[PDB]
C-alpha cells in the first residue's frame, strides 16, 4: 500500500444544533503520501493551485480522494493546494467545510457532556492499496475555549481503524476493507443559561402550586390551581425549541411531569376533600396536613430522581 | 439486454420530516454489468476516480445513468468510481445523498408503523437494453438500532418490477416499459414522547374539565369552564408542529376533540341547570348526576374510539 | 417554422405552499422535431445522454432551449437524453423539478377550488423558427389521487397560444412573439382538516360568548367576557401559519371578526345596562332581553354572509 | 466609448420581504451594441444558445459583463441569447432572477408607499469604454396590477448616472468613474388586512380597558386591568413577525405602547384612589370622573399622534 | 517575496444576525502586484473577464488565490477582472458576498458596542513568497449611516499581521507563517426598539406586580400575584428571539429574573402573613409595611445592578 499522513487542522467548530445533532466543522486536511522521484522548474517544490490540478490528474498523477462517512450533505470544499516536491513527496492540502453527525446522546440535558466525532475514510482505495501511517489533529483554535453553550475540554483522539464494508464483497474478493480515521473532540455543555431559565423559575412555580392548600374556601382554589397549569403548560412549550423529541426524559421534561403531577394531585386531593362529607357537617383538616408533608415528598421524589 | 447487478449499501437514514412526508438516506450504489474483454495497465484493474470518468466517456465507455424515481430535488451526489476489470466487467460505484418521499399514512400518528422506499430506474435504456438481474441491499449499519423517534425493524425488502410509461410511447412504438428495484425497509414509530407529552396531560385535562360539577355556584363553575378550554386551546397549538394537514383525525387530535366536546357540553348543561328553574325556587340537583354519569359515558366513547 | 410536438408527463405534485402561492412539480418533458436524415451505428436509434450532448451541440445540431415562463427560481434540471434516429427525428426527452407559481385566487379558503398552471415557451426561437404542434399532456400519476389537503380533479387542460414580447421588438423588427404552452391541473382543497379544527371550535367559542347574558352580576360578567376575548384572540394567531396577507377576508377570517364583534357588543351591552339606572333603584331586564335576540341576529348575520 | 442600448422587461415581482427590506424580481435584459461588419450563414442573424457562447467568447468576441449592485446574493442567471447580425450590431439577451435590496423607510407602517431598486452597471468597463445610452423599461405585466399585499402603480422610472468608485483610483489614474442604469418601481401597500387584523381589534382592547372605571370594588377592577394587560401583550407579539427591529415606532406599535400606558395609568390611577383615605371614611368619587375624561384624553393624544 | 497591495471596497452591510454571530458584507477586493514586463494589443492594458482566466492560468500566470479565515461558509464570489497593464503590473479585482463571523460579546445587549472584523489571507503561498504591502479600506458607502440596527461609526481600522500555522510546519520545515489582513468596523447598536419593547413594559410589570400589596384579603391578592406571573412568564419568550443561549445574563434577562423574584417573594411574604397568626386572632400589619419598604430595595438591587 501507499504510506498516507494525514494532519486536520481545525480553525473553528460553530453551529451545534441539538435538535438536529449535527455540527459544522471548519478546517484544514494536509494529506501526504510518497512517490516517484519527478523533476520540477528549479529546486523549489511546485504549488499547484485549484482548477488547475485537473491538468496534473488528466496528465496521470495519482491523486486520491478523501471523503468524510459522518457528513451530513456535500461537504462544502474551498481552495485546494497540491504542494509537489521534488524528492517524491506528493502533499494534497484542501480546506473543508461541511456539517458532521454523532449519536449525541441526552440523558442529562443541561449538564451533558458530549464528544464531536470527525470520521475520515478514502473513497475508493482500501486498506491494501492505500494505508494512513498517522494522523496529528491540531486543535490549538479551540483548545481551551468554549462555543456557543459548549466548552471544548482536552485535546483531540486520534485512532486509525481498519473497518469492513461488506457490499462490496462482490466486486472485491478478499481486500474489502478500508482504513478510517477517527477524529474525537469532548465538549462539555454550559448549564448556566438552562439553570436560570428553566430550572429554576420551574421550581418557583412547583412551590407556587404548594401554595394552594393555604387558602380557605373550595372555587377560589380550584381556579388559583386552574392558572397554575395554564403556566406549566406555558413552559412545556418554551422547552421545545430546546431538544429533539426522545424516547427518554431530560431533567426538564421531568420538572414539566413532576408540575403536572402536583398539580392534578392538588385538584383530586381538593376534590376528596370536598366530597369528604357525607352529610355537610364534617370539617375537613385531616386531610389537609399536605401543607407540610406534600412538599416532603415532592422533596423525596426529587432527591431520588437526581440520583 | 444487458445484466445489471445493484448492491445499495445504506449509511444512515436521518431527518425524516412527518410534516414534509420525506427522509434522507444515506449510502453507495454499486452497479456492475459486463462488457467486451479489454487491457488495463497490469494485471490489475484500473481505478477510475471522479471528474476524469468524462474522458473515457467521451471516449466511447457505455456507462448509464440510474436515477432515483421518488426523490425530491436533485440528489446530492458525491464521489464516484468507474472501476475497470479486464476480464470484461464494468462496475459503476456512486455515492448518494437526497431525500426521498412516501405515501407515509398517518392513522394512528404516535403508534404508526411505517416504511421507507427506495426507487432506482435507469433513465434513458428500457428493459429491452438495460436489465436489472438482482439487488442485494446491506442495511447493516441500521439493521437493529433506532434513528430519531423511528426503531428500523427487519432488513430491506428488495424487488423488481417492469414499470409502464405510455408518455414515452410515441417515440417508442412497442419496447417503452423500464426496470425499477424498489428497496423497502420498515420503521416503528417509538410513541414514548407523545405518549408523557401529549396523551397523558391532556388526560389530566380531561379529568380537571370533569371537574367542573363538584362545585356549589354558578359564575364560579363557568370560570372554571373558561380557563380550562383556554388550557385546550393551548394544547392545540403544541400538536400543530407534529404532523401534516390531514383530512382525518388521529389520536391526539381527537383527543383535542374530546376535550372541546366535554368542557363544551358541560357549559351547556350548567346553563340549562341554571335556567331550569321556571320561578326560581326549583333546587338544581336531578340534571346533576353527571358526576357519575359524564366520565362513564366519556369513558365509553374513548373505549369505542380505541377499537 | 420547425414543427415541435411535446409530451409532458408529471410524476408527482408536491409541496403546495399557500403563504408564498407556490407549488413543486415533477415529471419529464418530451420534444419532438424533425430535420435531415442522418446516419447512425447499425440501424438503431442514438442515446445520447447528459453531459455528453455537448460535444453535438458545438458540432452544429440544433437542440433549442424550453424555459417555463412562471417558474420560481432556477428550475432544477437532472438527466437528459437526445435520442437521434437515422429517419430525421430529434428528441430531447428532460427531467424538470422546479417551484411553480399561479395567482391562486382565495375568496373561500377552506372550500377552495384552485387550478395548478404549467407555462411552456422558448427562450429564443419565436413563432416563426420553431412552432409548437402540439402537447399531449400524461397526468396519470394524481389522474384521480389527493396531494397533501388538495384533492387533483379532472384531467390536464391543454392549450396553445402565440404571445407578445413587445420588449423585443426593438431587435426584430415584425416576427416578436413566441407560442407558448399552458397546462391547467384543477385542484379541490379538501376543507375537513380546517372544518373539524377552526370552524366548529370557533363555533363552540361564539356559543361560550353567548352564554355571558346568563349570569347574576356585573364584575363576574365582565370578567367572563375579558377571558372569551382572550381565547378569540389566541385563535386569531393560529390562522396566521395557513393562509398569507390578503386585502380581503376568508371564512376564518370572518369568523374571527364576528367573535370580536360579539363579546365587544356584549361588553358594551353590559356596561349599557349598567349605567342604565338614573338613581340606582331601576331593574335591567328590559335590556337583557338578549338571551334570545342577539343570537337570532347572529344567525342572520352569518346566514347573509354565507351567500 | 461603446453605446449600449438596454431594455429591461419586468416579468414579476414576487416574496416582498419586510422583515429582511428585499424582494425578488424576475424578467429579461435585451443589451445592444455595435461592432465591425461581420459575416452569418445566409443573410439571417446568427442565434448562439446558452453554454456555446464560450466559444465566441474565447474567439475574440467583446461581451462585456453586466451586474447588478443592489443585488443580495449571486443573482440566479438562466437561459441567455447572443443574437449576432450581420449588419454590425451584437445583441445580449439574458434571463435574471435575484433578491434586490433597498432602503424602504418604514414610518407608516400599513399606509406605506414604497419603491423597488434595480441598479445595472457594468462591472469592469468605465464610461470612457461603456457608455449606456437609453433603457426602455418594459414594465407591462405589472403595470396596473396587485402583487401580494403591494400595489404597483405608475410606470418604471428610468435614470442614466455616472457613479464614481475611489477604491479603483489606484489603478486606473483618471477614468474610474461608472455609467450606472437605476429603474424605479412604484408600490403602495393595501392597508386592509392591517387595518381588519392589527387597528381595529387594538381598538376594542382599549374600549375594554377604558371599561374597568364602571366596576364597583377595588380587587374586580385590579383583576380586570390585569387580565387587559394579559391581551396588549400577546398582541404585542403577533406585530413581531410583520415587520422588522426599528428604531422608530410605527403605528401599530404606537397602539401596544398606548394600551400599556392606558391599562397603567388606570392602575396607578386606582391605586391612588384605593389610598385616597387617610381613616377610611372617605368616598372615592372625585377622582373617578375619568369615566368621561380619560377616554376623551386619549381621543386627543390619537388625533395629535395622527396628525 | 512579492509585494501585494490590495484595497478593499465595502458596498453594504446587511443581514447581521445576532442569534448565529454572523453578518453579510458585500464589496470589492482589489490585489495588485508587479512581474515581468509583457506585451499587450495597444498601449491600452487587457481587461480579462470572468470564465476566460482560466486560458491565461493555464498558460502560466501567477494568479495567487486570497481565502477569507473568517468566513462561513463558501463565499459566493461573483464577477472577477484581472486587468494586466504591459508596464508589468497584474491587478486581480474580485467582487465577494459571504457571512462573516466574530466574537461578538454581549454583556450589555440593547446598549452594545460591537465591530465586524473581516480576515484576508493566502491560502498557499507563505511570507516567504506573497507579502501584503498595505491596505486602504474604503468604506465611504457605510460610513456615516445606521444598518438595521446597527450605527455603523469611524472608519475601518487596517492591519497586517504574520500569523502562524503550525499544522503546515510538517511540510515546510522553516517559512510556515502567512501574512493576514484584518478589517476592523465599529458598530453601535441603537437601544430604541428594546428601550420601547422590552424595557419598559417590564418596568410596568414590576411597578403592577409591587401592586399586590395594595388589596385586602387573601385569595384575591393571590390570585393578582398568578396572572402577574403569567405576564412575566409570556415575556420571557419574546426575548428568546431576540439573542443566543448565553452562560450569562444580559440586561432583559436581569429584568426577567427580578421580575420572576420580586413576584415569588410577594407570595411567600403573603403566604407567611398569613400563617402569622398562632390562634387566628393577631391582625397582619407589621409585616405588611413594605408598600414603602419592597420598591426601596428593589430600587436599590437594580442601582447595584446598573454600575
Ligand atoms: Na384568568
Ligand atoms: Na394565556
Ligand atoms: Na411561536
Amino acid at each position: 500500500p501507499v504510506d498516507v499522513s494525514v494532519s486536520i487542522f481545525i480553525n473553528k467548530i460553530y453551529g451545534v444544533n441539538t435538535l438536529e445533532q449535527t455540527y459544522k466543522v471548519d478546517g484544514y486536511i494536509v494529506a501526504q503520501w510518497t512517490g516517484k522521484p519527478r523533476k520540477t522548474p528549479g529546486d523549489k517544490p511546485l504549488i499547484v493551485e485549484n482548477t488547475q490540478i485537473e491538468r496534473w490528474i488528466n496528465n496521470g498523477l495519482w491523486v486520491p480522494a478523501l471523503e468524510f462517512i459522518n457528513v451530513v450533505g456535500s461537504p462544502d470544499t474551498g481552495n485546494k493546494r497540491l504542494m509537489l516536491f521534488p524528492d517524491g513527496r506528493v502533499i494534497y492540502n484542501a480546506r473543508f467545510l461541511g456539517s458532521f453527525s454523532n449519536d449525541m446522546d441526552f440523558r442529562l440535558f443541561p449538564f451533558d457532556r458530549q464528544q464531536f466525532v470527525l470520521e475520515l475514510e478514502p473513497f475508493s482505495y482500501n486498506n491494501q492499496q492505500l494505508r494512513f501511517s498517522d494522523i496529528q489533529v491540531y486543535t490549538e483554535n479551540i483548545d481551551n475555549e468554549e462555543i456557543d453553550e459548549w466548552w471544548i475540554r482536552g485535546k483531540a483522539s486520534t485512532h486509525i481503524s481498519d473497518i469492513r464494508y461488506d457490499h462490496l464483497s462482490s466486486v472485491q474478493p478478499n481486500q474489502n476493507e478500508f482504513s478510517r480515521i477517527t477524529v474525537r473532540i469532548d465538549a462539555v455543555r454550559n448549564p448556566s443559561y438552562y439553570l436560570w431559565s428553566f430550572i429554576l423559575p420551574l421550581g418557583l412555580i412547583i412551590a407556587a402550586s404548594w401554595s394552594v392548600f393555604w387558602l380557605e374556601s373550595f372555587s377560589e382554589r380550584l381556579q388559583t390551581s386552574f392558572t397554575l397549569m395554564l403556566t406549566v403548560v406555558a413552559y412545556a412549550f418554551y422547552t421545545s425549541n430546546i431538544l429533539p423529541r426522545l424516547p427518554y426524559t431530560t431533567v426538564i421534561d421531568q420538572m414539566i411531569i413532576a408540575g403536572y403531577g402536583s398539580i392534578f394531585a392538588a385538584i383530586l386531593l381538593i376534590i376528596f376533600a370536598h366530597h369528604r362529607q357525607a352529610n355537610g357537617v364534617e370539617d375537613d383538616l385531616l386531610i389537609q396536613r399536605c401543607r407540610l408533608a406534600f412538599p416532603l415528598g415532592f422533596l423525596a421524589i426529587g432527591c431520588v430522581l437526581v440520583i
